[PDB]
C-alpha cells in the first residue's frame, strides 16, 4: 500500500468550483475548427458540472482592469484557479510607452494575494459593476493603455475647463452595495509626473463615508521616467464612498470582486499558470498563494501543448486530472488519496487526513 | 485506549511562550505573606523555565495603551495567551464620566484581533516606545483617564497658544525601528465633541513618508453624549510618518507592539481571561480567536479560586497543566496526546495528528 503526497487539484466533496483560461474553457471548442477539444487541459467530462468559469484569453486580473472583461462567476467550498497567464511579462504592459511592467507585475501579486485569501473565507465570486457620480463636465479619459489592453479600472476622470494645471482638488461619489465584502484598487502614478512643463505627485484618496476610514497614497518617487500606476488592493465593506483627488487626475473605482456567502475557512488551491518557456511569464501567483490559506500547485516540466505549443499539456492535464474524482486530504505537500495511514506527516492540511505514525 | 481531543494548552516541543497575569506570575509570589503560590492557575514547577511573562494586575492592552505597564516580552514558536481579564467591564472604563465602556470593549477586540493573527507568524514580542517631535510648544495632555487608569497611547498633544478653537491642523514626526512589524493605534473620539460652545469631529491622519500610504479616521457619529475614543489597530512596517491632526487634539503613538522573526504559520492557543461571575467579563479575546490562526480555550465552570475568589481555579489550572508535557497535535476541539489514532477528525489542526479512520 502506497498513500503519497500527489500533485493534483481536487475536492472534498462536489462542492467546488475552478476559474480559469482557455485550458479550462469548455465554450472555446465553438471556436475551433474543426472542433477540437485538445487545448484543454481540463477534462472535458467536466464541462456539463457547471462547476467552471473559464473564458479563452481572459484572467481574472484582466477583467479586473481592463476592457477585455469577462464575468468570472463562481461559488463552492473548495475554490480552486488555473488562470494568470494572460497577463504576464509577456504582454509588455505598461501605461506609457516609458512605464515599467515591473510595476504591474506587483500589482498582480497584490491583486491575486486579496483574491485568494478572501476565497479562502467566501463561497461566492463575481464581479460587479462599481457606479459613481462625478459633478463636473469633464468625462472619463483613458490615459493608461498598451496595445489592446486599456485599463477601465480604475477610471481617470479628465481636468475640468476652467483649471490650467493638475494642482486641483475634485471628488466624486462611488457605492458599493450588495456583496459582503469587495476588492477594489486604489491607485497612483508613483513617480514625477510631467505634464505642460510641470512635474506632478499623484494624489488619492477614498473616504468611508459613514466608518470615516480614509485611505490615501501619494507619490513618493523622484524617478521622472521608469515609473508607472501603482495600485493597492482595498479589501471594502458595502457602503458610501468619496473619491477624492488632491493632484493629477480624479481616479475612481468602476469595477469590483464581489465577495458573498461567509464560509468556514478552506483552503483555496491555485496551479500554476504559465505560458511555454519562449514566452516571459512571472511567479506573481506563488508569491500570492502562502499557507495557510492557498496551495500551489506546478508541473516539473516545461508547458508544451498538442493543440498549439501553449495549449494542451501533459503535466498540467495531469495536475487538473484530480478534478474527475473526490480525495479527502488536501496538503502543502500535495493531495493524499487515502485519509488512513501515509509516510509522511501533511502539512497546513484540510480534510480527512492520514496519521504517518506507526 | 482513548485519545480523545483535550481541553488543554500545551506544545509540541520546548520551542513556546506564555503571555499572562497574576495567575501565572511566579514573581508575584514575593508580595504574598506568607508566601503563597496558590494564587496561579500556572504550575509552579514552570517558574524556572525562562518561557513566560506575565505580571500580576496587567495585560497586553492594558500595557499597550496606559501608564500601568508592564513590558511584556517573549519569544517561540508556538505562543499562548492567557491574559486580558485586567482590563474587562469591570474596570468600568471611559474616557470621560459621559463616555462608553462599549466603545472600550470594541478597541479591546480589535486590539487582541491583531496580536493573535500576528503571533501566528512572528517568534517575537515586545513592546518598544515610538519616538516622536512636536514642534509646538504645546506638550501632551491626559484627556482619556477614569480613576487608576491613565490613557499614554497614543499621547494627546494640547492646543497651542494662538489659537482659540480647535478647527485647526497640526503634525507630529514619529518613526518606527527595531521591528519587523509594529502595532500602534490610530484613534479618534467618535462623536461630537462639545468644546467652549462648538462641537467638533475629530480626524486624525498617519502618513507613511515612503510608502507614501495614508490611514485616517474621521468622526461620523452624530450623538453629543455616551461617545468615546474609538480605535484602530495598524500593523505597520519600519519608516518615518507623520501624524496628522485635522480637528480636535492631535493625537499621536507612543508604544508599539514590537513583532520579530518571521516564522512558518503557526496558531496561537488563547485561554479565557474573566472573573469570577460576581464581576462582569467579556468575550472579546474569543472573538479575536478565530481558525486558521487560533484555538480558544476555556473551562466549563464559574471562576471560583482558592487563594481568593479570583485566584487559583480548578479548571483553568487543568487547561494550563497541559504546559507540563509535550503534546503531538493541536485543534479547534483540543490537545491529542498520540499522533496516531482517534475517533474524530482534527480540524484546523497543527503538529502530528491522528487520524480517524477505520
Ligand atoms: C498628499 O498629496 C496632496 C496633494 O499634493 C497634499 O495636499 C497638497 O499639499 C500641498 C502642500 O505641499 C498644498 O500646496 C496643496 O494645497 C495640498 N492640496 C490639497 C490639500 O488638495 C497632501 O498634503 C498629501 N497628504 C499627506 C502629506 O498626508
Ligand atoms: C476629515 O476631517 C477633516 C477635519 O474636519 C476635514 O478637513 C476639514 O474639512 C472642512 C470642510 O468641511 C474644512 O472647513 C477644513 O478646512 C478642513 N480642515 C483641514 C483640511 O485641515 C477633511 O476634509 C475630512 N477628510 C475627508 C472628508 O476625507
Ligand atoms: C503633451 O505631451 C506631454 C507633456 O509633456 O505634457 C508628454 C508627456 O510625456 C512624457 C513626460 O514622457 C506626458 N506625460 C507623461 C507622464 O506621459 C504628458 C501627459 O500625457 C499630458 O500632459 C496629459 O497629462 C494628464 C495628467 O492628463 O503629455
Ligand atoms: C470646559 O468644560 C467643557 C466644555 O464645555 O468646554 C465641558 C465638556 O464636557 C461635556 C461636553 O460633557 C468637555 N467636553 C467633553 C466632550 O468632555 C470640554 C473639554 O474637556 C474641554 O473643552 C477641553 O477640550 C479639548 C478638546 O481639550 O470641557
Ligand atoms: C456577473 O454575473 C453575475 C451573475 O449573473 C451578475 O449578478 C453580475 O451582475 C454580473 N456582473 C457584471 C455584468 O458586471
Ligand atoms: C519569485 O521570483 C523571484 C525572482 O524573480 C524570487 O526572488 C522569489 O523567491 C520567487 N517567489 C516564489 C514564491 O517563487
Ligand atoms: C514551475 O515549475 C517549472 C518547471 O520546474 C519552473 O520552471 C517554474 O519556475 C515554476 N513556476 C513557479 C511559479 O514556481
Ligand atoms: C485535434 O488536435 C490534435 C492535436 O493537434 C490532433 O492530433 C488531432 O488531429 C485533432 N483532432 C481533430 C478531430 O481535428
Ligand atoms: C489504507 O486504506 C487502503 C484503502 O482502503 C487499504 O488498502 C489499506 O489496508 C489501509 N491501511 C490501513 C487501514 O492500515
Ligand atoms: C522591553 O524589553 C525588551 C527586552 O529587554 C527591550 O528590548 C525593550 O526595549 C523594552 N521596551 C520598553 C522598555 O519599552
Ligand atoms: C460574544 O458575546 C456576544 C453577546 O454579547 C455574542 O453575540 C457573540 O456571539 C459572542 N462571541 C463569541 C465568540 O463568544
Ligand atoms: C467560558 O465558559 C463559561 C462557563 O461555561 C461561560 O460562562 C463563558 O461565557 C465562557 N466564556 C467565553 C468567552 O465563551
Ligand atoms: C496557601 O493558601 C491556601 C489557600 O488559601 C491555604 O489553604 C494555605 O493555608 C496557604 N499556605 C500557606 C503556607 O500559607
Ligand atoms: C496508539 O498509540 C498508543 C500509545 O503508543 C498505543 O497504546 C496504541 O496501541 C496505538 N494504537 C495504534 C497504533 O493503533
Ligand atoms: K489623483
Ligand atoms: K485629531
Amino acid at each position: 500500500f502506497d498513500n503519497p503526497p500527489t500533485n493534483v487539484v481536487s475536492h472534498l466533496n462536489g462542492d467546488w468550483f475552478l476559474f480559469g483560461d482557455a485550458r479550462s474553457d469548455c465554450n472555446h471548442v465553438v471556436n475551433t475548427n474543426p472542433r477540437n477539444y485538445s487545448y484543454m487541459d481540463l477534462n472535458p467530462a467536466l464541462c456539463d458540472s457547471g462547476k467552471i468559469s473559464s473564458k479563452a484569453g481572459n484572467s481574472i486580473f484582466r477583467s479586473f482592469h481592463f476592457t477585455d472583461f469577462y464575468n468570472y462567476t463562481g461559488e463552492g467550498q473548495q475554490i480552486i484557479f488555473y488562470e494568470g497567464v494572460n497577463f504576464t511579462p509577456y504582454h509588455a504592459f505598461k501605461c506609457t510607452t516609458s512605464g515599467s511592467n515591473d510595476i504591474w507585475m506587483q500589482n498582480k501579486g497584490l491583486f491575486y494575494t486579496q483574491v485568494y485569501k478572501n476565497m479562502a473565507v467566501y463561497r461566492s465570486l463575481t464581479f460587479v459593476n462599481v457606479p459613481y457620480v462625478y459633478n463636473g463636465s469633464a468625462q472619463s479619459t483613458a490615459l493608461c493603455k498598451s496595445g489592446s489592453l486599456v485599463l477601465n479600472n480604475p477610471a481617470y476622470i479628465a481636468r475640468e475647463a476652467n483649471f490650467g494645471d493638475y494642482y486641483y482638488k475634485v471628488e466624486a461619489d462611488f457605492y458599493l452595495s450588495g456583496c459582503d465584502e469587495y476588492i477594489v484598487p486604489l491607485c497612483i502614478f508613483n513617480g514625477k509626473f510631467l505634464s505642460n512643463t510641470k512635474y506632478y505627485d499623484d494624489s488619492q484618496y477614498y473616504f468611508n463615508k459613514d466608518t470615516g476610514v480614509i485611505y490615501g497614497l501619494n507619490s513618493t518617487e523622484t524617478i521622472t521616467t521608469g515609473f508607472d500606476f501603482n495600485c493597492h488592493y482595498l479589501v471594502l465593506p458595502s457602503g458610501n464612498y468619496l473619491a477624492i483627488s488632491n493632484e493629477l487626475l480624479l481616479t475612481v473605482p468602476t469595477k469590483a470582486i464581489c465577495l458573498n456567502k461567509r464560509k468556514d475557512f478552506t483552503p483555496v488551491q491555485v496551479v500554476d499558470s504559465r505560458w511555454n518557456n519562449a514566452r516571459q511569464s512571472d511567479n506573481m501567483t506563488a508569491v500570492a498563494c502562502q499557507p495557510p490559506y492557498c496551495y500551489f500547485r506546478n508541473s516539473t516540466t516545461n508547458y508544451v501543448g498538442v493543440y498549439d505549443i501553449n495549449h494542451g499539456d501533459a503535466g498540467f492535464t495531469s495536475i487538473l486530472s484530480g478534478l474527475l474524482y473526490d480525495s479527502p486530504c488536501f496538503s502543502q505537500q500535495g493531495v493524499f488519496r487515502y485519509d488512513n495511514v501515509s509516510s509522511v506527516w501533511p502539512l497546513y492540511s484540510y480534510g480527512r487526513c492520514p496519521t504517518a505514525a506507526d
